[PDB]
């Protein structure tokens, strides 16, 4: 109808209710269900739906032999039903390629799909389902985005992408797009010392995006995006309650602009809700491995260097296999706040769980509850030997 | 459009044709058919479709092991088009748990699924695809309602809940709901000792649900609301026609305020039509297991402590599997009276199957005629040995 | 929209077109194809679709076993895109039993099924999508109908049934229903001695079918019914060219008023196109087993006894198996007259090939060209071998 | 709404960026997908989606063995949603036989299907899903059409046919269809001496098909249609670079009005982009084999019987299997130009791999990009030892 405008706050975060499961592995032992990674959840104004990147082969198939790898000319970015498994029979291609972002200004969705070898990559930019602008890899090493909605307001959707070394300073720019065409871009400005994987929510005329530095920090960078001038500024959550992964242990204070040390070129996608005394961080609860989801409220986290947990709910139990996790809001639900919703990937099969050739992962999400709900742990369920 | 009211009385039930049927057992013994149990059927103003529990597996899955069990994290409220099985495939996820209700108030559906561990469950409902309330557990054990449809009016949907035990008192609860919001709660009250899985249908503005007391009732208790004023009344069927399972063998003079004694903690979720004469009580043959199922036409049931069937039909024979029961109407049907309907479960597998290790069922469903109809039996009519 | 008026007469038939064919037992040795008997096809006013009797499991399941069998309570009148196969997945249960028929008046559907024991079958009339009208047996024998679409006119959807004796005299009935309401039923009068299976088709205000008498006649017997009067009258086609199944070998004359005879208990649904000049019949090649089909030119085969082939069409080949035959049009499509369409069951498994335990079938239709267009045989296609 | 015309030109092609595939092989391995070749892609107002003959089986199923074949009666166009395979499930048939052409005119999609004995073919033409036309051999040697989209101007959709010999002079017809009916139809006009699986597109009211000299040619037959008056003219492509296979090792001069020899009765569907310097070629990489593919910037290729390439982009690997390829756009996209596309048809399994013994393919397609995008090769992707 007319593009949307993040018009509403957040609304007020007590607790997480379950949103959405999909068991993808579990039922995947028997049924065609495609090998994904790097999964997340959008909505259209009428509907809300699971995305992922396939690998492009079902599970139980033998090419899902070799799916741990990132970048292949089989992958493409789907989209199905909300809590069904992503299914040979029920995905739909959004785009073609290894790393996407992709988010409905209101009117109509936009996708991008990145494919290409590492020194040769390129983004086509889609737009009411039909390629619109396409952009050359400008550093030649492995331009790569989101991983996770992107958000839209008056039409303007901003997008983050990172072109350049993953162990070195790179070069991450902040396009503004507007019905599939390139408004304007920007090279990432600020303290944030390297960006990827950025996982971003609006409110009130602000979009802010909460990413990873996967070269040196263990507290995560966020950029924030004013879509009507087309600016932002760029920080690290200044709290000492770190949520990268491998990461340190917690220290007592934080940095607020430079990544707190400890660990090198590595990371894993998140994100968090900055929103003064309503603020919750998730991380995984290993500070080794994707192992273990949690929610923290902390609140301030964004500019209080010295802030700690208030209260928190475990999403995944430290004995179960995590991994990525996003945020993603319905902005087209009634009432007159945004609900802050996330998702956690739960990665199944290599490298942690070798018996079995591939690798693959199922979704469970979350929105936010005023209510002080109490809580569950949700794994991912599926029994590895059963696919021995 | 607007809200449906209840204006219309019953059909006069002469007998009960075939409305729907889907052999998922047999077609899910070599087809991709989620393993389920806890099903209904509800319809939209559009549309009427099978609805029922997912347990996030196929049937010829090896997750299909251990579904005996009630409640896990893999479990889910899906519906699919009615008559065809629960598939991968064909199934729409509507929310995440192990005990629901559902139901189109004539503009759109509400959903409720209560998930969570037994002393921190909580209920979140959902309408117009989008969740909208949350229900904290308010006795810390086993939170849980109808399974099957609740019934609206004028925007009004009330839902009835317990929490506690299931062997000794319990906070049974009746929540009247409009546009997924709480309008009103009150406290069970009446004569009713113990409420669990109460199944309504309405009929001139009032709705009646006959529920079970699993504590110490083999004849049902009756709960009539006024979704107006919002206010409720509570009793058990008078008729010494006993309908709960497993139950004592029937007396001449049953019991109206006070469950009828002789089995404990155990029960099967039923159903009824108390209507004057035109009343048809349905329950198992056997009053040992979950085996047969018949309709009885007992005139004034509710109030009559010495009424006796009229009149009958066989649904199943005595030497099948039966389960769960329950009633629905399509009340957006054409012509002037609205046409009761139930559906059987039945139930394949464990524990009374115990060769396979999985628990499933299909479903059997049929509706009213002013006819006086030819009976059939309808079983599940699968071969447990071919799973074997 | 409008209720749908035969106004057209038939375009004139000069060959047969290939209008759909689902290859359904091939494909169905490698996917979740569901085993049927009884096809038919069926427009709507936006789509033509196939339909047939599902027999509640797959092709490849161990519930195909005993297939051969008629009616089990597991069967249902199922529809799907056409020239796709019924899968388990695409297909629409239209209604439960054992024989139907259906037919769109031009606003909605109206869909009838039979189920039951022998003794004690009903039919339930749907329309809309609902069940309606209900009408008991009325003999107490297999109260059966059409297997294949009915016609409408003005919203008056005539349909033939029986129920008595399929090797003596019966109670044949033609139903005018109006919005799946009775408005008239007839006894059948004329001079057809035996009637089952009617397929129907219509033209400027009248309403053809040829149906089967099974008791006596290897002529069929045809039904002419004004839905205007609701009133009908009944004969056989004149022609010495026989077209039951098995049959003896063609005379010289026929007869008009009485079954040709030489077999007695036994034939196969079939049809007819009745139009002066413009008259095809439909038969299996062999005289002795369902085996075979081609479509003969015999200009004024209904009224004359000595009339034989002017021109001629091979829809399978002697060496293939066919099966039931029926007629459906497309009254919705654009043009002066309607194309007279048919579909050949093709009946594979038992008990013509009983290596399998199994009986099932796949579907070819032919539609009229105005050009003189080469012909091709149109076999299942199936190796039974695979299956063994 | 109303129908589309021609009114726009190319855009300007500087590179190819990904547009669709498929992964057909790949996840046919273990999921339900049909065999299919000569696929191809067109659009409809509101949606983009692949085309293909299938041959009536899955890949894993036993009856995949001898597709290598060409035309049987188990062979239909289906189409499916753009980037999924060709599954049993989500397959759309659109006619009945095994030669093709499909395009939509802006109001409705028209599709024609050939089917027939190589003596007695005939082509029957449907509009808006209903068979309205049928066309009889009229050389009674296997008449043949496109196997890739038609195109419309104004309801005009010309489409090219042959009957007649496949390694001698042949009767090739351009037809004028409006509304599926017939306006007009031509014999081939011009220089070109054989014509076989045009691949056309149109700019400015002008439609340009490269087609495939079976005969003679290793350069390409162009037929220019102009669709207004209903007439057309033919030529070769005059440049050296020579485009069909298998062909001789490019000359410095080619041929503008006779077959450039060195090849006979051979050669593979082709397709080019003709528009002055804005010219790109397609081609095998291999001369001798369908293997790899490339895209060719050849300046005025169609008139300069010098032209040599001045930029280039691989699509395929000289080491990976390719076949087919034929051109489409999206003439609904927004815009001011017409973005030209193609499609590569990866054929997989007989003649070449004859370890299996079936024979189908995936799809990779391609529009262009007015950036100078890197370049990926984009291959099938299975491993056919995973088939034995
Ligand atoms: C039914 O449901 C309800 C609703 O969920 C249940 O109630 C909930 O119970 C939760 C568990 O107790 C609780 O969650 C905790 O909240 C704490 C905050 O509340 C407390 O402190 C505040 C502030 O002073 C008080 O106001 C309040 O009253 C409480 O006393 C958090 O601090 C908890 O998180 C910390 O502990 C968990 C382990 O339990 C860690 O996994 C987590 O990371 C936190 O601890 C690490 O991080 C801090 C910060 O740096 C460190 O200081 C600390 O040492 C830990 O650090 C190590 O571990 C991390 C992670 O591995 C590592 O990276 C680091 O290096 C170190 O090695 C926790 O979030 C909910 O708030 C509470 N909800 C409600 C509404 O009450 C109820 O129990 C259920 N009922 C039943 C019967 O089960
Ligand atoms: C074609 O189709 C038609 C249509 O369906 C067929 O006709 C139907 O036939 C049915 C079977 O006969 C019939 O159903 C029965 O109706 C009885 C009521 O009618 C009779 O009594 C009235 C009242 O006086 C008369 O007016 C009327 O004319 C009849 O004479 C019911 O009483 C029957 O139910 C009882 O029996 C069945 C076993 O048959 C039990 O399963 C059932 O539970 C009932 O009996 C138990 O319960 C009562 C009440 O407490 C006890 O008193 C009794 O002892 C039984 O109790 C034991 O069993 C229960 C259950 O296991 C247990 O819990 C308890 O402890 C005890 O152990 C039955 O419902 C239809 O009404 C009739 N329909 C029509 C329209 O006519 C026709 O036959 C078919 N044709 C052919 C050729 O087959
Ligand atoms: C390319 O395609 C075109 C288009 O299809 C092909 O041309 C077609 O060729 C067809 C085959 O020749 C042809 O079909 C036949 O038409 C005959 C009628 O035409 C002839 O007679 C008329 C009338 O005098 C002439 O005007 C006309 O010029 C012709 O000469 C039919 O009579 C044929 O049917 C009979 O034969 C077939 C066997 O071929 C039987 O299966 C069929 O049942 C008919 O014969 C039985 O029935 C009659 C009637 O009672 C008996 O008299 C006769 O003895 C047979 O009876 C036995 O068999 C039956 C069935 O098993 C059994 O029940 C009974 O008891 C007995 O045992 C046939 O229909 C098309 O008309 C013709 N089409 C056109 C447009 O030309 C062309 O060939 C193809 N090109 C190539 C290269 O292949
Ligand atoms: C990142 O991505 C970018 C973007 O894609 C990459 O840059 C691209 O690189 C491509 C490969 O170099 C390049 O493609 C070539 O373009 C040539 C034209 O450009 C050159 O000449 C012009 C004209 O003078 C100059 O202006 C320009 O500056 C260049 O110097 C083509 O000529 C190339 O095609 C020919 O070679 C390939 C093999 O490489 C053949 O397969 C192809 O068929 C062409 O050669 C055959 O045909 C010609 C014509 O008859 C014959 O003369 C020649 O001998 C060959 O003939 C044999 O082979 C054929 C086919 O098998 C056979 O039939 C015949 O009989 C003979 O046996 C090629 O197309 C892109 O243009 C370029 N793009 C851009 C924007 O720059 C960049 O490299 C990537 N980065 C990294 C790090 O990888
Ligand atoms: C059910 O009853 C309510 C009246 O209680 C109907 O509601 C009125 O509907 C009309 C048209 O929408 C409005 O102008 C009135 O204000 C509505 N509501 C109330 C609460 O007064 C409703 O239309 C009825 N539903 C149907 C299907 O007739
Ligand atoms: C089929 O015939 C009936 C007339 O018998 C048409 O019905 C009339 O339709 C118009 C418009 O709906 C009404 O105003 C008349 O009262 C209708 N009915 C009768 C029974 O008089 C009907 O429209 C015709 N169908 C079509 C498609 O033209
Ligand atoms: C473009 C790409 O391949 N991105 C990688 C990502 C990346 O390698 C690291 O962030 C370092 O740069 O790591 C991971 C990962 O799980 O750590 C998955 C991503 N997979 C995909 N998006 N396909
Ligand atoms: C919430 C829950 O687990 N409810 C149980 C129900 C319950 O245990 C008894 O009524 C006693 O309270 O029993 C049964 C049952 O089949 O008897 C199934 C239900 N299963 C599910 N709804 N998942
Ligand atoms: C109602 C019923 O079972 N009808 C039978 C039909 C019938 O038995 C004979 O016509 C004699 O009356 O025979 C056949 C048949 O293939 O000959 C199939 C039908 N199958 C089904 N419609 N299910
Ligand atoms: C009508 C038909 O069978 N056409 C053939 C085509 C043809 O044989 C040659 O062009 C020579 O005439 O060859 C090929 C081919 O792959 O070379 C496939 C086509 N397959 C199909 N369209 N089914
Ligand atoms: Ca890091
Ligand atoms: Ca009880
Ligand atoms: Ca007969
Ligand atoms: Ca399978
Ligand atoms: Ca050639």
């Amino acid at each position: 109808r007319d593009f949307n405008n993040l018009t509403k706050g957040l609304c007020t975060i007590n607790s997480w209710h379950i949103y959405g499961k999909d068991n993808a592995v579990r039922i995947g032992e028997d049924s065609d269900v495609l090998v994904t990674r790097e999964p997340y959840v959008s909505c259209d104004p009428d509907e809300c739906r699971f995305y992922a990147l396939s690998q492009g082969t079902t599970i139980r198939g033998k090419h899902s032999n070799g799916t741990i790898h990132d970048r292949s000319q089989y992958r493409a970015l789907i989209s199905w039903p909300l809590s069904s498994p992503p299914t040979v029979y029920n995905s739909r291609v959004e785009c073609i390629g290894w790393s996407s972002t992709s988010c409905h200004d209101g009117k109509t969705r936009m996708s991008i799909c990145i494919s290409g070898p590492n020194n040769n990559a390129s983004a086509v930019i889609w737009y009411n389902r039909r390629p619109v602008t396409e952009i050359n890899t400008w550093a030649r090493n492995i331009l790569r985005t989101q991983e996770s909605e992107c958000v839209c307001h008056n039409g303007v959707c901003p997008v983050v992408f990172t072109d350049g070394s993953a162990t070195g300073p790179a070069e991450t720019r902040i396009y503004y797009f507007k019905e599939g065409k390139i408004l304007k871009w920007e090279p990432l400005a600020g303290t944030a010392k390297h960006i990827e994987e950025c996982s971003c929510y609006g409110e009130r005329a602000e979009i802010t995006c909460t990413c990873k530095d996967n070269w040196q920090g263990s507290n995560r960078p966020v950029i924030r995006i004013d879509p009507v001038a087309m600016t932002h500024t760029s920080q690290y959550i200044c709290s000492p309650v770190l949520t990268d992964n491998p990461r340190p242990n917690d220290p007592t204070v934080g940095k607020c602009n430079d990544p707190y040390p400890g660990n090198n070129n590595n990371g894993v996608k998140g994100f968090s809700y900055l929103d003064g005394v309503n603020t919750w961080l998730g991380r995984t609860i290993s500070i080794a491995s994707r192992s273990g989801y949690e929610m923290l409220k902390v609140p301030n986290a964004l500019t209080d260097d010295k802030s700690k947990p208030t209260q928190g709910q475990t999403i995944v139990l430290n004995t179960d296999w995590s991994g990525y996790s996003g945020s993603f809001m319905d902005y087209w639900a009634e009432g007159e706040c945004y609900r802050a919703c996330f998702y956690v990937e739960l990665i199944r099969g290599r490298p942690k769980e070798d018996k079995v050739w591939w690798t693959s992962n199922s979704i469970v999400s979350m929105c936010s509850s005023t209510e002080f709900l109490g809580q569950w742990d949700w794994p991912d369920g599926a029994k590895i030997e059963y696919f021995l």
